[PDB]
């Protein structure tokens, strides 16, 4: 028993992290097969970052202007190209530690593990969610750009996030590994802000199921509701709408615990309307929304990789 | 910016995890150099879990009664010995993935990463703290025994915990890597219970300093306190006593933020009295006590958001 914010084991990703330096800028790169992926703003000076013309800045660079270091070994760059907001540096050696992997783009509300890195060296690992406002509440300091987020399935690493920037409220923005930003953000030093966020309803419900599985039941009640009635409450409390697909996805947990989703929605309805009355759930005084239904099933059944 | 429960990258430990089987019992082992470490209760049988005589159980085993599997490879056991509550199986192959490592026994309040494993394969990684009552609040299922806790400050893995058991409140108990339990617990299924737990005061103060570093001051006040008056109040909320050692350890965070330690103590006193009035601190509505002063300096900027 027990329930913790749990990240995937990071070893398969650790073996892919390298240091990329261009001019005075050093950040992290991801070395897979014979290509190193990193943020394209590595080629910028501070002057450039105000209003960068990335097409123009890139032609001015040669393969020897990119210094790529895997541990204490320099990698020789033999080509360079841009894909959206990601730079792709072809190197002369395929990474022998390349895991089975694919690039995926995730949806808001989905969770992933972040391997925070500095100077090409992994430093920490933690679990995040893509927020509805397309930010992540990460923990990043200067030099963390190029750190990546991922999920694992059996032996396949699904890379979903590359870190690019911090917004004024202290939350973070980045791209998929094909260089497309999550959210309405750009890689230039202009006025940008996180939009108003909302709470991920289906994940709160998943975590209430985790609580019941771990013996925390005080919030259960005799009542049920309907999707329409509950979604009017969700809107009121800046919760994401609950769809029928969400209900279907929670089906397993409903069957296991004997609490129908709309039954649990009646519990969440009451928690939103009344609060927790001084009590806690799984050690939290807030309604936690960064566990997905899959995360709950995976942790409570001990799936391995 | 930001503040997360941050674990160490687990790869160095993943490369050491193996499966150990004796009889019908399978759990995890830790393969370092030519030795596999695992909980000695792998040699128990179902009928004899209350009062196992481990010396008598072990003398009846040969090396080939232990099946050690590293991924898809069977390792050959060529010797065995018991050290306290850990079994040490000598194998015929040194682990080529052995990191630089050491064994350290930790004190209550210290934190570490756990790599939860089943059948020698990793499931996930998370942060824990050694509670004042010598338990940890982990996430462990059947077969998780032999999973380990560790830190990796400066590219050396310090192993500090090996998982052995779950107590009735759902919390967890285990040993250091020399096999000595944390706390008064024994590897027997006789009735045992964790002591009343308390909050790790020095860690709460560290986390309040982290909040200031990251730009939040709403919880501070104009007051101060003596150390003794603080402890008289904090103990009424089941907080651990704050010692002069703890005050000294908080010095660097006090210096970076300009908030004297006993002034932060006065802030904590008021928070215990008032709650948060609908506010949060670093994304929490409770006072967090599983970040150490060392953890805050590890994760936070050296420059305060003034
Ligand atoms: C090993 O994988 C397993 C891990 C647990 C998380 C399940 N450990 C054990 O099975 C362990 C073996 C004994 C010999 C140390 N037993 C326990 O952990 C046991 C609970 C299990 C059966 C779920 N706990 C236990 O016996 O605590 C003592 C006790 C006894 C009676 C009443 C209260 C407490
Ligand atoms: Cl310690
Ligand atoms: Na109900
Ligand atoms: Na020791």
């Amino acid at each position: 028993s027990g329930f913790r914010k749990m990240a995937f084991p990071s070893g398969k990703v650790e073996g892919c992290m390298v240091q990329v330096t261009c001019g005075t800028t050093t950040l992290n790169g991801l070395w897979l097969d014979d290509v190193v992926y990193c943020p394209r703003h590595v080629i910028c000076t501070s002057e450039d970052m105000l209003n960068p013309n990335y097409e123009d800045l890139l032609i001015r660079k040669s393969n020897h202007n990119f210094l790529v270091q895997a541990g204490n070994v320099q990698l020789r760059v033999i080509g360079h190209s841009m894909q959206n907001c990601v730079l792709k540096l072809k190197v002369d050696t395929a990474n022998p530690k390349t895991p089975k992997y694919k690039f995926v783009r995730i949806q808001p509300g989905q969770t992933f593990s972040v391997l925070a890195c500095y100077n090409g060296s992994p430093s920490g690992v933690y679990q995040c969610a893509m927020r509805p406002n397309f930010t992540i509440k990460g923990s990043f300091l200067n030099g963390s750009c190029g750190s990546v987020g991922f999920n694992i399935d059996y032996d396949c690493v699904s890379f979903c996030y590359m870190h690019h920037m911090e917004l004024p409220t202290g939350v973070h923005a980045g791209t998929d590994l094909e260089g497309n930003f999550y959210g309405p953000f750009v890689d230039r030093q202009t006025a940008q802000a996180a939009g108003t966020d909302t709470t991920i309803t289906v994940n709160v419900l998943a975590w209430l199921y985790a609580a019941v599985i771990n013996g925390d039941r005080w919030f259960l009640n005799r009542f049920t509701t309907t999707l329409n009635d509950f979604n009017l409450v969700a809107m009121k409390y800046n919760y994401e709408p609950l769809t029928q697909d969400h209900v279907d996805i929670l089906g397993p947990l409903s069957a296991q615990t004997g609490i129908a989703v709309l039954d649990m929605c009646a519990s969440l309805k009451e928690l939103l309307q009344n609060g927790m009355n001084g009590r806690t759930i799984l050690g939290s005084a807030l309604l936690e929304d960064e566990f997905t239904p899959f995360d709950v099933v995976r942790q409570c059944s001990g799936v391995t990789f």
